[PDB]
């Protein structure tokens, strides 16, 4: 039985607090660690912060710790819950806090409790994490699927301190044959994107982001590219390497309208319509092996996604529109606004209603990108998610800074466990769960 | 028993290949990683790397990997080492290879197996890694003691791009009263430092360096350590607050001379610096800021220009390059004088035991220890534990950003807990943490 459930504060890696927890059964004491983001969506489950200006700045997690140590566990652990019962645990936290947004306990209390039950009943099961993931999932095993990395290479937006607009700029390997050579060939492009940055835009320019792409001091995203596209035939990879966007443009939507030039006395005049940003894309779409792009319009500009939607021809992420949340996927599915979702546990608070997500996404022919945030830790329970999901594919950063190479190492290693009993989802990384 | 020993590569937090080994016994499975440096020293063990240009740059580690399943791995099972005994593992070790600088098989195939295997030895006696490793040293357990850590705010020389010659200025908050407090205010400073530098240097100052540091493109110590003052004021923790630099002056040193200005190719060689005049500006610094410790101000075999230094220094000065945690070199610099401090790095000699014996010299010497990582990491805990167990109240592990930095400083945090009042926090007693009570 579960014996214990601890919290503690710990940090970030960009050097803020967040929550820890330790769940304690007979096999061993269980640990997930609470991701944080930059650039939230207004609808993400609450992450509550202690806004206590002389400690970490206001934005210290001692209330949801104190949530956790005093209110979740002597409740969790009087109540006997079975691990291996994922729905039995996350409706229990659920009904505990007793708000659809989790304001009560904060999303960051629960969520560490609902993760680290999933690590201690892998445990009980004797099974990897991954392979109980997949259960809980009813995911399909014959063969398992590894996801093709969308490596965040070239920070801008909230990420990176520049004029770049656009968020992400990913290298998606999907002509490797395994995931290793995925990720050997993203490191290469990675490598010789850093030198040509330095040699292009100055030393300064090869520094790098919150999620450990170069961060030149650019304004458009033609010349992040450019660069892109320059580092892929440097490594001699063209061909095999696709690109991907988050252009996260909640981050720069106001008055109905898109400023391009927000990392800035920025001109009102120059800011665009619907129409006119759907056109910038197509442009870019055009010029670059461009398979995907991730929040091409606000969180609730439905009107946006739904006309860009219809002649896209590309994967469509939604990612601040969906939240991760079952009843906005079940709009944006409707609405036919995107093709696929961002899913991070963090947005919505539970395993289960993340794997809720997951589900209604692939019944209705969607894809899903399991994806970190900008405030990751070394915890690397999103690795085993996306194998254990089937998705095909996962964002976690670039190959740079180690709360991201923990997960794709961990990818690595789940790869070399699985042999024969997986496969590289390659160029049908969009349906990676309909594979075979 | 161990029953496997398995490698493989695995990616550093520059995105660099290393070895990851996985050692198995009775009691599970436990993983070490190698780190990497960058400014390495010229007489650090060999890091052993493929040289294929047309994979991973030619930083492959398949080599070394192959090293540790086609050799270490059976010849070790076969073995059957009491893995409680370190010195054994690594005599075992070190006998495989035959060489001096560990060049037939490599310091990046050996140390992954020295590492689990204390790891492995920890699980067997029921104890948390840093009290296995303080029986290892034979070191003092009452209390035990958290180290300050010396927090790498900027970043510069060979860890950022930019025009800054000396690599490291890091703050290190030795008036907190536990581990936790110096974290978090460190933590304040750091997030101070980052919005101070965007507004002084351009938003592109504040993106991050190799060990998590900003980066600005500034070109003189006085305003980097002018930013550093600003940031310490900012968060309103001055006095709680000290200095630490790594010159790591053998990257800019030649012809007898030290050019502050080596990145720019086109550098006047007439600006180059000589070791009086260097010594002069490391003065002129240390009137001026909060300086309490200063890591390779000379050249790696620049030995005169240490001893003369270190007469008048008057505060720690830390030997790095010019030890490379190798007993040998260490005994040169206690007799000659040279420095004060040992910077202990595991993989720069190769085995845990030698990384001890070298601690055990230095301590024998009255030197202080500064256990560091290497500026290219991994998700690996393992310095943690080893700060704790050899009692140095010092650790440089970077900034409080970038995750291969603060999983060692997470871990920190979970000892400290965990001893409650069996630890005490070296404040301002960092030199000599381990002569502490
Ligand atoms: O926008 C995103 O997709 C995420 C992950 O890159 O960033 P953040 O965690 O800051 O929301
Ligand atoms: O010089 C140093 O002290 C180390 C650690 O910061 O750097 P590197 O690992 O690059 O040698
Ligand atoms: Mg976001
Ligand atoms: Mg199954
Ligand atoms: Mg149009
Ligand atoms: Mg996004
Ligand atoms: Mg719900
Ligand atoms: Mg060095
Ligand atoms: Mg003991
Ligand atoms: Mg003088
Ligand atoms: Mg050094
Ligand atoms: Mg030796």
């Amino acid at each position: 039985a579960v014996s214990k459930v601890y919290a503690r504060s710990v940090y970030d890696s960009r050097g803020n607090p967040t929550v820890e927890v330790e769940l304690t059964t007979e096999k061993g004491v269980f640990r997930s660690i609470v991701p944080s983001g930059a650039s939230t969506g207004v609808h993400e489950a609450l992450e509550m912060r202690d806004g206590d200006k002389s400690k970490w700045m206001g934005k210290g997690v001692l209330h949801a710790v104190k949530n956790v140590n005093d209110v979740i566990a002597p409740a969790f652990v009087k109540a006997n819950i079975d691990v291996k019962d994922q729905k039995a645990v996350d409706d229990f936290l659920i009904s505990l806090d007793g708000t659809a947004n989790k304001s009560k306990l904060g999303a960051n209390a629960i969520l560490g409790v609902s993760l680290a039950a999933s690590r201690a009943a892998a445990a009980e099961k004797n099974v990897p994490l991954y392979k109980h993931l997949a259960d809980l999932s009813k995911s399909k095993t014959s063969p398992y699927v590894l996801p093709v990395p969308f490596l965040n290479v070239l920070n801008g937006g909230s990420h990176a301190g520049g004029a770049l607009a656009l968020q992400e700029f990913m290298i998606a390997p999907t002509g490797a044959k395994t995931f290793a050579e995925a990720l050997r060939i993203g490191s290469e492009v990675y490598h010789n994107l850093k030198s040509l940055t330095k040699k292009r835009y100055g030393a300064s320019a090869g520094n790098v982001g919150d999620e450990g792409g170069v961060a030149p001091n650019i304004q458009t995203a033609e010349e992040a590219l450019d660069l892109i596209v320059d580092a892929i035939k440097a490594a001699g990879h063209d061909g095999k390497i696709k690109i991907g966007l988050d252009c996260a443009s909640s981050e720069f939507f106001k008055d109905g309208k898109y400023d391009l030039d927000f990392k800035n006395n920025s001109d009102k005049s120059k800011w665009l319509t619907g129409p006119q940003l759907a056109d910038l894309y197509h442009s870019l779409m055009k010029r670059y092996p461009i398979v995907s792009i991730e929040d091409p319009f606000a969180e609730d500009d439905w009107e946006a996604w739904s006309h860009f939607f219809k002649t896209a021809g590309i994967q469509i992420v939604a990612d601040a529109l969906t939240v991760t949340n079952p009843k906005r996927i079940a709009t944006a599915i409707e609405k036919k606004a995107a093709d696929a979702l961002l899913l991070k546990v963090n947005q919505i608070g539970t395993l289960s209603e993340s794997i809720k997500a997951a589900q209604d996404s692939f019944a209705a022919g969607w894809g899903v990108m399991v994806s970190h945030r900008s405030g990751e830790t070394e915890d690397t329970f999103i690795a085993d998610l996306v194998v254990g999901l089937r998705t095909g594919q996962i964002k976690t950063g670039a190959p740079a800074r180690s709360e991201r190479l923990a997960k794709l190492n961990q990818l690595l290693r789940i790869e070399e466990e699985l042999g024969d009993n997986a496969v590289f989802a390659g160029e049908n990384f969009h349906h990676g769960d309909k594979l075979l």
